[PDB]
């Protein structure tokens, strides 16, 4: 029988599409929005979650506090809904309010934090909670929780592996955790030892964080409409040696390649999806990546 | 290998999740949300394109036309996208101006349509437009194209099926276009055999038409608030022959129940899933259903 205990054991097996008029045939787009909640987040959503779990941190009793309520903070309320957990969710009260209403429906509580302040504000103010009662809280934190890189190491890479065979060339991912690309690539270069699969991460041009960190060069971050990607510094999910090329990618860029994915492909993608599918456009006008295999992560349907 | 040579090939084998809190924990839901557009509808969507490209009338340089006043619309766009294909699409005034500006923002011609008409002026429009130019355009017609419930026989039911491991003892399908419910049935009650197999069919209770037309009735629809469901009219492709039972459900049973997925499931339901969930709870309020395995169509996102 194939019967999922709970919406959050039905993660992952998304679909890798070829991509017919977008590229030169090669390029293959993961669709991570063929997931609950529409996006790659479902899957460290639910096992940071189940990480907790099996580590004996999160139980009867623990309750759930995040910064997040972008694409994390919606797995993490899916997964807190259906696993029994309550969720406290802070956020700069500059949040849309359908996104507020969304996040209750999952029966999340809501912070917010002061809207100039930004997202630093509600990182603050949940720090703050889960210190006022150490114990009766636990904080995940996306950006350096190894159940994050994990869960791709153990579905999203194996994923890769056995849809094109092992024929999978170079590998493209927008970073913002760096968990994808971290994951996918240990599983990918290590498990199975394709020491020459080129990992390619992404960027905004904007906020080359990453360019620059390995240039060793200051970090200057930017802002930039590319959502998703780029939190202008390098995540403890990133590992920087893993990276064997970056693209940056600007915000017209991503927007008008995300388009075309609709209108050219039938595939409803997000912005960060369109800086993606961008990056493979940009390698293959390099002759050394025409006849390659690209496997590249669509994250989210967007939000539209 | 296991790479879709278009997004259309890449509909079905959604997940079927076991509802713990809604219901006695026999209620498994399958999620049609997980499929590209996110509703069941790309289902059809690709497979009466497949079907007219099968037959020969689908051919590059020929456009399509679909009355829609819905998913089945937004579903074909994707589809016509990906295999390449340019579609105009028929919908009555009484249509929203988001879901307009919506659909030609995924590409589709947009006809609109006699509002006093409803979906009949819009598929009456559809044919009129392909009678005037027959080998430019192909219709493709949701409620009678027999290419809808196939797709279900010929998934849906099988995804069934095999991930109950024949143990499905109820099906629960809210009818729009019938395909889901005719195809499921057709393949679990037909081609399994499976002849004791309980198919209800739900509707909302303002719009009573499939219980008015098994009781021999006039049928006279109404208003109501369970998009995706409900059309008001029996569809060519609802066979009334396979239904056991109708359950009506009301706009505020859907809702609260599509409310208690999201909240107490973490399943992002729309609200005709939550009529679907609320029948099977009704159901389970009578003893003869208390050991049964209901299987329920949630059909799209909230
Ligand atoms: C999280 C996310 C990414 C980046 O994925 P990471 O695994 O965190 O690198 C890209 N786009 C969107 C929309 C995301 O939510
Ligand atoms: C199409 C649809 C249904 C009904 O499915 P049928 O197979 O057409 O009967 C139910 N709910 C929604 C949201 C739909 O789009
Ligand atoms: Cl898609
Ligand atoms: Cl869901």
């Amino acid at each position: 029988s194939k019967i999922y205990e709970d919406n959050s054991l039905t993660i992952g097996h998304t679909p890798l599409v070829r991509l017919n008029r977008i590229g030169n045939g090669r390029i293959l787009a993961k669709v991570e929005s063929r997931n609950p909640s529409f996006s790659v987040k479902c899957r460290i959503g639910a096992n940071m979650i189940w990480d907790a779990e099996k580590r004996g941190v999160l139980k009867p009793g623990v309750e759930l506090v995040e910064p997040t309520n972008g694409n994390t903070g919606i797995a993490l309320a899916y997964v807190a809904a259906a696993r029994g957990y309550k969720l406290t969710l802070t956020m700069p009260e500059t949040m849309s309010i359908e996104r507020r209403k969304l996040l209750k429906a999952l029966g999340a509580n809501l912070v917010l934090t002061e809207g100039a302040k930004g997202m630093k504000g509600a990182i603050q103010k949940a720090e703050e909670i889960v210190a006022s009662d150490p114990q009766k809280y636990l904080l995940l934190q996306q950006f350096s929780n190894p159940a994050n890189p994990e869960i791709h190491e153990k579905t999203t890479g194996p994923e890769i592996w056995e849809d094109t065979d092992g024929q999978v060339d170079v590998f493209i991912s927008g970073v913002g955790t760096g968990g994808t690309l971290t994951g996918v690539t240990r599983y990918i270069k290590g498990t199975k030892g394709k020491t020459d699969l080129i990992t390619v991460a992404v960027e905004p041009t904007d906020s080359p964080v990453i360019a620059q960190a390995l240039a060793g060069e200051e970090i200057k971050p930017g802002p930039h409409k590319i959502q998703g990607i780029g939190a202008g510094f390098i995540p403890g999910n990133l590992d920087l040696k893993l990276i064997d090329k970056v693209v940056g990618i600007t915000n017209e860029e991503a927007i008008s390649t995300a388009r075309r994915l609709m209108e050219e492909e039938g595939i409803l993608a997000g912005i960060s999806s369109g800086a993606a599918v961008a990056a493979a456009l940009k390698l293959q006008e390099d002759e050394s990546f025409t006849n390659k295999n690209i496997v590249v992560i669509l994250p989210s349907s967007g939000e539209r």
